[PDB]
């Protein structure tokens, strides 16, 4: 079970609340990556989002690309996984950006790649129009999806490169030098047309929070599609979950209670419709469920060390390899769960 | 007067030789860009090209932004100019990345901006075809840089921010937060058309290797057009240069002989006959031109330090406050210059 996280790009998780004391700056993010580097992290995840989702459109965030390179030349084994939405990029562009980040941040001790990439849609419309993305339709995004990583693929392996599609194509492409370890593909879309498409182009899986059962389905659903298309199950599963980690279980709850209290004017629920709208995934989100992100409590890690662990066991039991704590004050609560949590869960 | 240098990302600058002891590595970029920092360099030019020009098509090269990123979380007073062609990005998402990367490095002690873009032109049509670029010609060459830093500019400083264009367009864009001192726009361009345009969107002007009396003129003709445009002059000049600097002329001359030494199956001009047809400038380059660079061996700066320190000092008094000096190898020559040439240059 490797322990990840999400970076803070917005100045926090929290929808309901406004100051989480996780600044959207370089100051706060270096801080923070630095300490979950020397913590035992595995990864962090770096979405791609060009307004801020969480805490009101004109609220300030920080851009990706720039900050996980940032991150990955002041840290020596914590990996960023980089989010990448194929309408606001040039697969060509992003692989030589991806091999060039690739020898910034070099491999991990074991030789493991320290930079990874997830492929996601652009889902917010207002944004792409803002900043002139490509917004794509269900069917045709997944087929986007798949151009933009046979491009990325390619360019790392063959020299030269050349590709034909409806959305990118390349002609005779040389991108040198390739990366060491190229960068893992990890994708996300409960879509069951785009399940079989993101089996076969992606070498893990993300999810987003979920039961037991509902993990465990899912993970099973994927490897099973992963067998048919590759001959292999997918490397990596890695849930988006929110944590809540006290001494007693009440302080946990009560927790729980003063981060879900809804204030009628928070501006952190402006994407809420567009995401309802335009995500098609198998159930549709309530206004509840989108209060720390995309069913961040619904996995329920809320509890004593031993309870956290206790359920976080179970999810490794059921299939998954990698979680993605959402955290407040992170720089506190990611500190907490490293000494009481991690040990408790080899 | 400033001194200033060029980032080797292609491994080295002389397309007459091979190895120059500097690997495209972030390994050897970072020990330079930390090493002139130290030394009081005040600037660096990391050009962007994804294919490289000095050493063959298929031979090792860093991406611009990326690399740029990484240096500035590495360094703390060193400013990053960082190139950039419209044809390759879309103003919106560069303008995000911009304040984020302004955010990353900071200011210097002064409070001036550590962070500056080079508006360069994609005259290279075969890498335009491999990396998916807009290539434009002529009077749509200079609309689109135009255009783009318009869209730069003012999201930088509206919120929210609306433009309309042929080349590029933005409709109600939010960008939060915007950056604490604006990066600065420099640009390169000696078609008599683009000196009015060039004139009009940047802050400072960027030349390559000339005479003192080819600079002095320049210098003036654009402060001129400066003048009539917006009542100003243009806040910096910076010449792209080679250095050679040695205990006696002789040396240094012997060094000159070396470099200029062709070879004839040397791989290094490749772009040379894109360059002659696509580039746009005023005097056409011949082979003997491109050997180091864009006229490096013009300015002829070769010698001794006091005859060296003699050379600038009379291109300061032409109008020139910034160099962007070529090396090699540059982490033994710029610390070199550091110690012999910056304190002959007040």
């Amino acid at each position: 079970m490797h322990f990840g996280y999400w970076t803070p790009i917005y100045g926090g998780f929290l929808r309901n609340l406004g100051d989480e004391g996780m600044p959207a700056t370089w100051d706060y993010v270096k801080k923070l990556s630095q300490l979950a580097d020397r913590l035992g992290y595995h990864t962090t995840l770096v979405p791609e989002l060009y307004l801020n989702d969480r805490k009101g459109v004109d609220a300030p965030s920080l851009e990706a690309w720039s900050l996980s390179s940032a991150i990955l030349a002041v840290t020596e084994q914590l990996r960023v996984m980089t989010a990448v939405r194929p309408g606001f990029h040039l697969p060509a562009v992003t692989a030589k950006e991806s091999a060039t980040i690739t020898d910034i941040a070099g491999t991990t001790e074991a030789g493991a790649a320290r930079f990874a990439l997830n492929v996601v849609a652009a889902w917010w419309e207002e944004e792409a129009r803002q900043y002139g993305g490509a917004f794509t339709r269900h069917d045709d995004r997944y087929r986007q999806a798949t151009e933009f990583v046979d491009v990325l693929r390619g360019l790392w392996e063959h020299t030269p490169f050349t590709y034909e599609g409806e959305h990118f194509s390349v002609r005779d492409s040389i991108l040198s030098p390739k990366p060491g370890v190229h960068p893992p593909v990890f994708a996300g879309g409960e879509s069951e047309s785009g399940r079989d498409s993101i089996a076969t182009f992606a070498d893990s899986y993300v999810l987003h929070g979920g039961t037991v059962e509902e993990v465990r389905t899912k993970i099973a659903d994927m490897n099973a599609r992963s067998q048919r298309i590759h001959q292999r199950d997918m490397a990596e599963f890695g849930m988006s979950t929110y944590i809540i980690v006290r001494d007693t279980e009440a302080e946990a709850r009560a927790e729980l209670a003063r981060i879900t209290t809804v204030d009628p004017h928070s501006p952190g629920y402006a994407s809420f419709e567009e995401f309802v709208k335009n995500s098609e995934l198998d159930v549709e989100l309530s206004k509840r469920e989108y209060s720390v992100g995309t069913r961040g409590l619904r996995p329920d890690l809320v509890g004593t060390p031993e309870q956290v662990a206790e359920k976080i066991r179970a999810y490794q039991d059921a299939g998954l390899t990698l979680l993605l704590i959402q955290c407040s004050p992170a720089h506190e609560e990611l500190e907490r769960i490293a000494e009481q949590v991690f040990p408790l869960v080899p």
